[PDB]
């Protein structure tokens, strides 16, 4: 199958980055002038082709309609490639945080971004959609002050892994503890954990739990939040990958974790990082938190 109209009209302007299963580019329509982001996925064609299950999941994502979610414009299968075409935004949150090294990020902007991300997540969760892969590079910002959720993860990946991608370990940094301990089905709480890690990263300008392996990821979480036990997390000791031999670290206070964040922010962050998924705050309850009583929509000073 070929899609020659799309292929000839759109020209790659630059490569944005790589991911486990796709390469991302900025492309510009030769005809109009429209710019989009393209995710190019190479298909196996021997074992998978375009899986039907994947097409149904992608179709569901394409129907997601919310201002804080990047719009999937089209899906194009051509040759042995699948291209996902997205609404283009100019910068991701990782680049913005790096660019803010000498200036810091104003608290009102951090609060606005967290509020917007929670609105996008509350919306998705209410429609039975999990993001599953929240990290700074998957959060996009525009000059008007908006931030949007991008690169939603599928329940089942497909395509040939990108050999030039070497940053897979970063995905562990935002992974909820229940996933690391072996849960089978992810709940909406996994996205709140990832967003909590990102909130701490916006405030401190350093990743909260930068593990170098799955066990190191778990131990970095334990070193800060304390090794979980049956009191703080009922049922934890029975999880598939839980080991009685885990070292027992005592919990640290959030005042040392995200200085100089205010008490409202620390309270919210602590609820987003609760060990027990059943007690972790929901996106909706988070929107209702006192931290957001004075939220506004400032604009970033983007240099592009
Ligand atoms: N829509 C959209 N816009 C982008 N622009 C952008 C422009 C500049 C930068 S940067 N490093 O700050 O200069 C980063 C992103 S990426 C993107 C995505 O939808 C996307 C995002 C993450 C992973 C995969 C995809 N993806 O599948 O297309």
């Amino acid at each position: 199958l070929g899609s020659p109209e799309f292929m000839e009209n759109f020209q790659k302007v630059e490569k944005i980055g790589e991911g486990t299963y796709g390469v991302v580019y900025k492309a510009r329509n030769k005809l109009t002038g429209e710019v989009v982001a393209l995710k190019k996925i190479r298909l196996d064609t021997e074992t998978e082709g375009v899986p039907s299950t994947a097409i149904r999941e992608i179709s569901l994502l394409k129907e997601l309609n919310h201002p804080n979610i990047v719009k999937l414009l089209d899906v194009i299968h051509t040759e042995n490639k699948l291209y996902l075409v997205f609404e283009f935004l100019h910068q991701d949150l990782k680049k913005f945080m790096d660019a803010s090294a000498l200036t810091g990020i104003p608290l009102p902007l951090i609060k606005s971004y967290l509020f917007q991300l929670l609105q996008g997540l509350a919306f998705c969760h209410s429609h039975r959609v999990l993001h599953r892969d929240l990290k700074p590079q998957n959060l996009l910002i525009n000059t008007e002050g908006a931030i949007k959720l991008a690169d939603f993860g599928l329940a089942r990946a497909f395509g040939v892994p990108v050999r030039t991608y070497t940053h897979e370990v970063v995905t562990l940094w935002y992974r909820a503890p229940e996933i690391l301990l072996g849960c089978k089905y992810y709940s909406t709480a996994v996205d709140i954990w990832s967003l909590g890690c990102i909130f701490a990263e916006m405030v401190t300008r350093r990743a909260l739990f930068p593990g170098d392996s799955e066990i190191d990821q778990l131990f970095r979480i334990f070193r800060t939040l304390g090794t979980p036990d049956e009191v703080v997390w009922p049922g934890v000791t029975s999880m598939p990958d839980y080991k009685p031999s885990f070292p027992k670290w005592a919990r640290q206070d959030f005042s040392k974790v995200v200085p100089p964040l205010d008490e409202d922010g620390r309270s919210l962050l602590s609820q987003m990082l609760h060990y027990d998924p059943n007690k972790r705050i929901s996106a909706k309850a988070a929107l209702a938190h006192p931290f957001f009583q004075d939220v506004t929509k400032p604009v970033p000073h983007l240099r592009l």
